């Protein structure tokens, strides 16, 4: 019992951390086989920033220009290149303590961990959710660039973020390991606004599941709803658009405690509309947004 | 920027999870060195938990009765003896994966990382806070016990916690790894109830220097407080008393920040007595408690 906001064990992920500097620059790579990926603001001065043209400051660099170093041991660079916002750097030796791994680009409501990284070297671990405006809350100070959010199934670890870029709201920005930015984020020291920072009404509710599984039942009500009911509330609420694809999502979540999931979208709809009324959940005192429906079922089942 | 709750990485714990089962029973070792730390209730039936005479169960145990797992591989039992309420099983073989380690006692309001595993594998890792009650608020199914509790200084991990027990309120009691419980716990399926879980002043006024220092600032009032009028209103809200040892601890944030102690004391009066008037604090609608003043340090500063 229990429910706790975790993070995927970060082991296979440490093992893949390097430092990589070029000039005074110095940020975080990601070392599968024979490649480390990072990115590609590498090349920059904090002055470049303001307006770079990467292929231009790119020519400007050689392989022997990309320190890479994994712990205390140089890694030989025979190979460069540019792939979107990241940079690949081929090394003469694959990186022994490679895990299984994929490139996933995930949807907004997807929820990864982040090892937070400081000169190749973690620092530590926390759980994420791609906001529907396709930024994340983070943890990052300057150094933390290429720091990677995974998920691991079983043995098998996606990768799906590579930290790039703080907003002006301290809010973040960054890319899938193709090096294509998450949102309309560019890799520029400019104006970027994020959009409405909606709520991923499916998480908040798989939440409520967890919520019932785990004893904290104050919130289950009497009433009922529709789709396209709870939907006005969402929409007044800033909350996703609830969809039947959700509603299948949530299935076995209503199977094991045998409420329906329009009932549970009417507490929502009372929760919403009243407030908690000083009262919490699962030890918050606002609805959680950043447990996915898989979250719960893994956490409430025990999937190693 | 931006503040999360963040765990240590779980890599170098990951390398010293094994399997222990003692006839029907499995649950989790921690493996340093030739010697695998586990709760002493593995020799135990469900039916032994209600009333179990260890010494007397542990006799009727030879060392081939303690198949311990280390990935796929058998160790071989060499040695068992009982210490306080872990069993320490001699193994023939030295742990390679043994990281730097020290075995620490922690006062309550400590944080650490736990690594939740079932049968020798990790399955997450969250942060917790040892409760001024002695218990943990942690995430722990069945299979969970000898899932373990750490700091990491650098490259030494100080394991401070094995999961033994869940009370009958959901909330997790454990032992140090000398087997010695945390508060008044005892391994036994028995009335225990926790006495009041008080909130952790010294790590809320951390954790309100941590939101200064990320911009959220809305709560900073014109008023400055005394330890003793302070504590007054501790008393009444159910927060640890403050010292002036909690006062010195503060002295960094204090510096970094510009904001005296006792002013900041003066603002989590005010929050207590007026509430957070629908307004949030780092993302919570509630005073977080499980930031020490060292972890705001650490995440605010980017110690690896
Ligand atoms: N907004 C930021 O994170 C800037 C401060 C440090 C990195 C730099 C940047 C800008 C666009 S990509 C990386
Ligand atoms: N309260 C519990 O956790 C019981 C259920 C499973 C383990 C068993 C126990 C009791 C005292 S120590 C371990």
């Amino acid at each position: 019992s229990g429910f706790r906001k975790m993070a995927f064990p970060s082991g296979k992920v440490e093992g893949c951390m390097v430092q990589v500097t070029c000039g005074t620059t110095t940020l975080n790579g990601l070392w599968l086989d024979d490649v480390v990926y990072c990115p590609r603001h590498v090349i920059c001065t904090s002055e470049d920033m303001l307006n770079p043209n990467y292929e231009d400051l790119l020519i400007r660099k050689s392989n022997h220009n990309f320190l890479v170093q994994a712990g205390n041991v140089q890694l030989r660079v025979i190979g460069h290149s540019m792939q979107n916002c990241v940079l690949k750097l081929k090394v003469d030796t694959a990186n022994p303590k490679t895990p299984k791994y994929k490139f996933v680009r995930i949807q907004p409501g997807q929820t990864f961990s982040v090892l937070a990284c400081y000169n190749g070297s973690p620092s530590g671990v926390y759980q994420c959710a791609m906001r529907p405006n396709f930024t994340i809350k983070g943890s990052f100070l300057n150094g933390s660039c290429g720091s990677v959010g995974f998920n691991i199934d079983y043995d098998c670890v996606s990768f799906c973020y590579m930290h790039h870029m703080e907003l002006p709201t301290g809010v973040h920005a960054g890319t899938d390991l193709e090096g294509n930015f998450y949102g309309p984020f560019v890799d520029r020291q400019t104006a970027q606004a994020a959009g409405t920072d909606t709520t991923i009404t499916v998480n908040v509710l798989a939440w409520l599941y967890a919520a019932v599984i785990n004893g904290d039942r104050w919130f289950l009500n009497r009433f009922t709803t529709t789709l396209n009911d709870f939907n006005l509330v969402a929409m007044k609420y800033n909350y996703e658009p609830l969809t039947q694809d959700h509603v299948d999502i949530l299935g076995p979540l209503s199977a094991q405690t045998g409420i329906a999931v329009l009932d549970m979208c009417a507490s929502l709809k009372e929760l919403l509309q009243n407030g908690m009324n000083g009262r919490t959940i699962l030890g918050s005192a606002l609805l959680e947004d950043e447990f996915t429906p898989f979250d719960v079922v893994r956490q409430c089942s025990g999937v190693t």
